[PDB]
């Protein structure tokens, strides 16, 4: 209460008691003011792939929804190593100590004050009546580390485009505009505070195991099969052949491998690979509406060794890395890689096609021939592995309500929901400036310059699976790499730069195919 | 209560219950000071069609009467589609979160 | 009962109430004697894309199935601007004044 | 029940009871199939004031509203010479003796039979959703002679029409089709019964009286008034002059007569009038939407004595006068004129303009003078007399619901009605002919020919006025004309055809002002 007792503590720890798993985090956020408290339409020019119609916002949001927000590097290892699953099941939020700040140019200099009176207006969207635009992946979240200071990303979104005569950037009668002051805000000066509780449904559990045998490799090698099969036709007679004595490809199967496509695969060493001033020419690319958009990333398709894609798994950065690229003999120090090899036990390598199908009908007098399928798709009695969640990676999407939906997991991977935690919006109530004595009826231009910043807290209550395995030997377990190195490892440079040296992946422990 | 904590809230919505519907709508608002506080008469010249004699007044006063004030023009819409009449009933005025400030 | 009272009454109209609406309708239907009381088989001729093989039938039935037999235009317009989806949930099916004639 | 009891009996009579009269009526009726069971839209042609669009429907209704439908010429003048008002309280209403006939046509000669299992359905509105074509004073109503048996009209209505290239008959947007089948109606074999009732909502009396003075003269004729005004300019000095010593015209009054407008008067005796072979082209008219209408019934402005108008009084015709037209060297004997002249001592006469008002301003140089006022219309403090019920006439009407209206009183008499009594529908339910053995999904084009037939009751509760009235000499009266006549009066004639032999109307005992 009042301005001088504080409306909250810092929680940033975690809790790991038996298969539950709590987690807490703090950071410290600052609010401009967007757009000079206005909405504004963008578009773009002209025809071509990327044409867009939409509405900026004087509004802002809070994104948690990236993995290493909730986990540290070291809660992280201790999760991966030891468990077999991890679900969300319940969420905390709330945000204290606002304070507002006023500025005030004179001449050239900037001299900050305390506007004590100020407010800012805050709310969640629960029914999710506006676009949604988290689980796309963008930036701005709280940061890895907590002693970094964010400020918050402006909220937009934009809609249907149509066609005019050369631009495909025109409004369309079905465009949706939303204010976002026909919500019924909260209003907060600096003493008060603001919270909600969230739950999330029942999912499934994300594998964090990677897999003990091959699917072509089920079976007892001791042992050959009853089935048979027609080995061999020469002799103008049937020779039936019994499947077994250690010839594997010619055994029968209950399964089969998962779906997927080819996709064009770039050598990690740089003098091999082709000259390509770009590789959007030779991307897998998907089409609606008559644009063509990258395919990314696609099913969980490992390339080759030694070999990458185009953008066909997710990829992330530095902080060193500043700017929109970088470039180096091999792939760059900067860029982390993520390899969804742990697959390949199962799903469908990207170097090659899926299998081979019969060509033609045959006679005595016409050879029996085979043509190869590059793509698949879904068929029934076929199994695979969704993509990995990583410690940069995020957590959740919300499923696009549809008439229908095929297993309904992110292609970037994370928890598919129909009821994904609702968005936070917050704005700086705009005070104007002195008006003048004489009435005029235009809206007021000139406002109090002036930014909010505060603290924000996250707590998630994670549900996870136990391992029960009885294999004897050891396991492949994530550890700090052995070198001595001028820096260590997860942790800040002279200079003060927090760094993350490689992304880590959940999949460690083996199970049983 | 005090100068830390605020005095109300956002509300502007809109609810369709049977055949009662209620709107809700806030707006930031500033006044001046109007004729240094001072009241001061006012009249035409001469004669003719308009002549007048009144008093302007160091006061302001907030004007709601318009409809879209109260109405967005999808519960408009969404209002003379499907209904034979409308007439009002009640409502309720609040101000809230006053500051002044000085020049 | 007996051949001097009526065995029902004309109901056609809808009631939209609160989340669910219900449609009624009636018409006028006139049976004939298919097939001179037999069943007979039916075939095609010859090879080719369409070829069958079945029965037809001394009976008749009732095809309700199509929507616009239970909607006006003017219901379905009503319908389609105020909504966002529709399920059906119940039926219910009568038939009343019977009556044969001979020739 | 059952096809061998009768649903009903014969109820026809009055009972005068104190201040209530309850009436009873009954009639056989026969109906039709219209349209061979279909709805048919009817449309005018080219550009005119006589313009339409519509639709002619397949069923049929029970009209009841005039007056002697309801009264007997002995109840009637029962009822207007010892009462000064009536109003209508409930009515209760009843079909029975249902029975439906079949028609055979072989060679040129009918054969009709009888079909017990068929039906006829009935519905009545009683929230007024249809289009309502009573009030307009239409034919097929009740007879007035109970022993006659008549053929229900036909049901239709029309809607908006629009302006097209040449023609204005072209069908509107907000053009409205009505089905009558959309209604829950009830079907009626020949041994089940159909009855409701309804009950008027409060409405003043109808006054059965003539008043007893005119308003120029309400006053004390012995007395003269305390108010002066100006006689006299004369003599470079005012002069007031008292009001009073028998000099009427200059009196104060609080009150002044109706309103209403001048209206083209047409001598009874033939000879003396102008041989116009028209009467649209002088008549008095009101336009809507660009056409003219004539302006029928105006107010119950009286014209002179041994005058008429055009259409501005109603008039009748006997059973004597059937086609569209009757000629005679005065009023011919079939039409039966009606008189408002007993209004004149309150209501505005037609025969010349409403007053005189000042033309201009004076001085010393300029004499004043005055200009004389055609019309009039509403002014505060002024009275005036509705158009009186007759015998022959319209009971009610409805009133048009609208966001404003004034003194709504029919023009042509009658009780408006905010919520008048229900149309009643009727129709024979369709029964096809003997179906192709081939399926085909056309439409059924052929019917089995059949009408149907029964009888009707209507019952009304009446309220009715006391008179009590003690001026001393006696009143008139409504009598029986005293000359030995060929036929009787209000009776039939050789030929077994009922007459009526005049109007009547309700106004005969007077009443003070």
């Amino acid at each position: 209460d009042g301005v001088g007792q504080s409306s909250g503590n810092w929680h940033c720890d975690s809790v790991w008691m038996g298969d539950r798993v709590l987690t807490k985090s703090t950071r410290t956020w600052s609010l401009p003011t967007y757009n000079n408290h206005l909405y504004k339409q963008i578009n773009g020019s002209g025809t071509g792939d990327a044409v867009y119609f939409g509405y900026s916002t004087p509004w802002g949001y809070f994104d948690f929804n990236r993995f290493h927000c909730h986990f540290s590097p070291r809660d992280w290892q201790r999760l991966v190593n030891n468990h077999w699953g991890i679900r969300p099941r319940r969420l905390n939020f709330k945000l204290f100590n606002i304070q507002v700040k006023e500025v005030t140019t004179t001449d050239g200099t900037k001299t900050i004050a305390n506007n004590l009176t100020s407010t800012v207006q805050v709310f969640a969207d629960t029914e999710h009546q506006l676009p949604y635009i988290l689980g796309s992946a963008h930036e701005g979240c709280m940061p890895p580390f907590p002693a970094d200071v964010f400020m918050l990303p402006q909220y937009g979104y934009l809609t249907l485009n149509g066609p005019g005569s050369n631009n495909n950037n025109l409004s369309t009668p079905s465009s949706a505009f939303y204010c976002l002051e026909y919500f019924p805000s909260q209003m907060l000066r600096t003493g008060n505070n603001f919270v909600f509780t969230y739950e999330f449904e029942k999912v499934p559990f994300h594998s964090m195991f990677m897999h003990n045998q091959a699917l072509d490799r089920l079976m007892n090698p001791l042992v050959d099969q009853y089935l048979w099969y027609l080995d061999a036709t020469s002799g103008n007679n049937l020779t039936f052949r019994k499947a077994g004595a250690k010839n594997f490809p010619e055994y029968f199967r209950n399964w089969i491998p998962g779906p997927g496509c080819r996709n064009q695969q770039w050598n990690k060493v740089g003098t091999k690979n082709n000259p390509q001033t770009g590789t959007w020419a030779s991307a897998n690319k998907w089409r609606l509406q008559g644009r063509l958009n990258k395919y990314a990333p696609g099913q969980p398709n490992a390339p080759a060794e030694g070999f990458l894609t185009n953008a066909g798994d997710l990829a992330f950065a530095n902080a060193k890395a500043t700017g929109a690229t970088t470039a180096a003999g091999t792939v760059p120090a900067d860029i982390l890689l993520t390899s969804e090899s742990e697959t390949t036990t199962t799903n469908m390598m990207s170097n090659n096609g899926w299998g081979a199908i019969a060509s033609n009908n045959q006679n005595a007098s016409v050879a029996p021939t085979v043509q190869y399928e590059d793509s698949a798709h879904v068929l029934p009695g076929m199994v695979w592995q969704d993509r990995d969640i990583y410690l940069q990676g995020p957590i959740w999407a919300k499923i696009p309500e549809t008439d229908g939906h095929f297993h309904p997991s992110p292609l970037m991977g994370g928890f598919g929901l129909k009821n994904p935690p609702p968005q936070i919006l917050i704005k700086n109530t705009p005070v104007p400036a002195d008006p003048p004595t004489q009435f005029s009826s235009q809206k007021i231009n000139s406002f109090i310059t002036q930014y909010s910043t505060g603290q924000m807290t996250v707590e998630i209550e994670w549900e996870l699976r136990k391992e029960n395995s009885k294999r004897w030997n050891p396991e492949i377990q994530y550890t700090a790499n052995f070198n001595n190195s001028a820096n260590a490892q997860f942790s800040v440079n002279n200079n003060g730069l927090y760094i993350e040296d490689r992304t880590i992946g959940t999949r460690y422990l083996t199970h049983t195919l």
